[PDB]
């Protein structure tokens, strides 16, 4: 409808796949080469389904900060025959607050879904499903089961992936440029 949705659509159309694990279907953001991200609670194993194709996992790393606190991001390297468009230059370098964000989801259950979530707070610490978690972004939208892995964007920036909610608020794990240096 406007330039926020324009940027979100551009990311969804080229840089997302549908990931299936034993824990469900997730929106999965491809970042560069064969490297993607998913919420750690997806419990990635040795094999994952990518757009319903059986795919070997070459590496999977559940990220934690230097206090050894959960970040709820898993970085996955996929044995896939095709590279993602490199979008690392759209990742923020530092922790921040944002205005006018969009949460975008693409699954069998929620195809081509775009939610204007509005203002995003650098919330920080969250007890997420009983797990102490850092670098959480919060938005005041009643997000629901099926949105985990959804991409949080502003115009020109890919800032997080949706990891939970409390019925009234939704929570995303930050994406930082420093996670994907090589
Ligand atoms: C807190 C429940 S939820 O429905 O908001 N999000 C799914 C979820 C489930 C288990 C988790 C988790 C997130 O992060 C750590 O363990």
């Amino acid at each position: 409808m406007g330039p926020g949705f324009d940027f979100a659509q551009a990311i969804m159309k080229k840089n997302t796949v549908i990931a299936r694990t034993e824990k469900g279907e997730f929106t999965m953001l491809g970042v560069y080469d064969r490297v993607a991200v998913i919420p750690t609670h997806a419990s990635v194993g040795e094999i994952i389904y990518i757009n319903d194709v059986e795919t070997r996992v070459l590496d999977a790393c559940a990220l934690r900060d230097l206090t050894d606190t959960n970040l709820e991001i898993t970085i996955v390297k996929l044995d896939r025959n095709q590279k993602f468009r490199d979008i690392r230059h759209f990742l923020p370098r530092c922790e921040d607050d944002y205005n006018d964000a969009v949460l975008s989801v693409h699954t069998s259950k929620f195809p081509n879904m775009y939610i204007p979530v509005g203002q995003v707070t650098n919330y920080g610490f969250l007890n997420l499903g009983g797990t102490p978690t850092h670098r959480i972004l919060m938005y005041n939208f009643p997000t629901r089961a099926g949105q985990c892995g959804g991409v949080v964007t502003t115009t020109g920036k890919v800032i997080g992936i949706h990891v939970g909610g409390n019925g009234a608020q939704g929570f995303a794990a930050m994406l930082l440029h420093s996670y994907f240096t090589d």
